[PDB]
């Protein structure tokens, strides 16, 4: 079985997830709505329609335009920036209530969240992804996709959903991604690296104590391979986001902070959120 | 053929329609849309839910980029969700009525009547002329009123069930007649010049005027359509106009009942509903004056 400290480690991560992940998206408000070639082709694969279900029973449905070559390909990017910002704020709170993360220097806290923001966001998105309908079910909001598995982020969501992970395995993936000692700007490398290794050992122990079926053979090494793949997808899409923001500005002030290539000065919003409570 | 007096009478109506009917709804802007995300009073509330459930549509809004916003209405759950579209339809009705006001203003026959009879005629005919213009953009195949970039599609709340609703039976039957523009605009004049509206004083004048429009329409049909096949088209049109007046009274009473428990009417609509004739209709009076 799991050791006591591993039991406590999982318990703290799960408690953090429950306290900082609003799976109903009920507090997502005041978002915007609709009024290089490799990017355009990739943006075509991820084309989604937006459905908003009101409490009264009504449904607003947005179908995106077709690719005509103009600025029509970015009609949903302002909205997704507001959704990404809301999602990241939950990620910040998730990290803040973790004991191992809260004790790191403030700049390493900034650097870790900066390097893992997209990765923990995609991990939480996967838990609301419906692989049958191709829809991310975000409470009252739904995002339904329109060979398309060629796109890496799309392929990632299908591959990860196929593993049928438990909540504990998702939250341990989040901790492994969060405590990456090789993020730019990290100073406490050995401290963060020692923390990451214990999360990975905890995940391996959890899988062996709860997943005996042959369908879950090599599941731990599959998860670690998925985490390395997600870090690659992070680099591609962050770089892709900078090109788009250059051409058509869409990023919220908090997102611009993530995209900037002193530490607390360049990240005033993230710095304030790390100092605020919950 | 038609006499020249009937010819110029049609020319004036067609000219009126061309200048005041925004058929593409291009200048319908800044409208409201549904938001994103006792004892005898129970009888008044129960009655309104029956009024609002017979007529249910989804709203479609097409953007210039090619995108499509679509609104699907909620189901009757007992709350205010049954009024989710009344703000929009208040803005649409107001926009249409102002076009109807302008339509009557440029007809010389209507301009020469006393201002209080003009108020009384537009008050009694506003709904009817609005439905008549709505029918010209009504698609009977898809059950959709196509108002430029806005579309209102009937929901299958069967069809023989929907045909029971007189306002929907009106739009399907009138569309099936496949009327010309001239016949629609003559229906509008016959409806506008109804001598039996409340508050009209020059009834004999308005009746003579209505009869000349009706005779003009009857003559138009005899001279412009194959004789045997359209032998009763004029009588069908007049029968449609007679039913439209009953639909007018029926739906005007529904609006007053809804306004009682859930106000939604714009100021110009409040004047039309009854919420000196000139002092009770200051907005409509001002629009007729300019
Ligand atoms: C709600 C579910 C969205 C699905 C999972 O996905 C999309 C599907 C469609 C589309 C478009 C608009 C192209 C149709 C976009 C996206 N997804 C993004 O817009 C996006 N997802 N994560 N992040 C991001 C987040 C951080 C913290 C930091 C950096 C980040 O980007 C590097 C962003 C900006
Ligand atoms: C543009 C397509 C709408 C179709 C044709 O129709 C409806 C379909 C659905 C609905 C609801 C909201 C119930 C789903 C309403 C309505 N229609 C009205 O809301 C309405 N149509 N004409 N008028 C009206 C106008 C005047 C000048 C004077 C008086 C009038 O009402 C007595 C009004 C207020």
């Amino acid at each position: 079985g799991l050791t006591e400290e591993q039991r406590m480690m999982i318990r703290e991560l799960m408690d953090a997830q429950m306290k900082t992940f609003d799976t109903t998206f009920s507090h997502f408000k005041n978002f915007r709505l609709p009024g290089w070639s490799q990017v355009r082709k990739d943006l075509c694969s991820l084309k989604v329609s937006l459905q908003l279900r009101g409490e009264d029973g009504s449904v607003w449905n947005y179908k995106p335009p077709a690719d005509s070559g103009g600025k029509e390909i970015f009609s949903l990017l302002p909205h997704m920036a507001d959704m990404s910002t809301y999602m990241f704020k939950g990620i910040i709170s998730f990290a803040k209530v973790i004991s191992y993360f809260r004790d790191l220097p403030i700049e390493d806290q900034i650097s870790l969240l900066k390097g893992a923001a997209f990765e923990l966001c995609q991990l939480r998105f996967n838990t609301v992804f419906n692989a049958e309908t191709g829809t991310w079910e975000c409470g009252r909001l739904s995002y339904c996709l329109e060979q398309l598995l060629l796109e890496p982020m799309l392929k990632f969501h299908y591959m990860l959903k196929k593993l049928q992970l438990h909540e504990e395995e998702y939250v341990l993936m989040q901790a492994i991604s969060l405590f990456s000692p090789d993020r730019p700007g990290v100073l406490q490398h050995r401290v963060v690296d020692q923390l990451q290794e214990q999360f990975a050992i905890t995940l391996k122990s959890y899988i062996e104590c709860n997943r005996p079926q042959p369908a879950h053979r090599f599941l731990f090494l599959k998860i670690m391979a998925m985490l390395t793949e997600l870090r690659s997808i992070n680099a591609q899409h962050t770089q892709r986001l900078l090109r788009i923001q250059d051409i058509h500005p869409f990023a919220t002030p908090l997102m611009q902070e993530l995209f900037g290539i002193s530490l607390t000065e360049r990240h005033k919003i993230l710095h304030r959120l790390l100092q605020e409570g919950s």
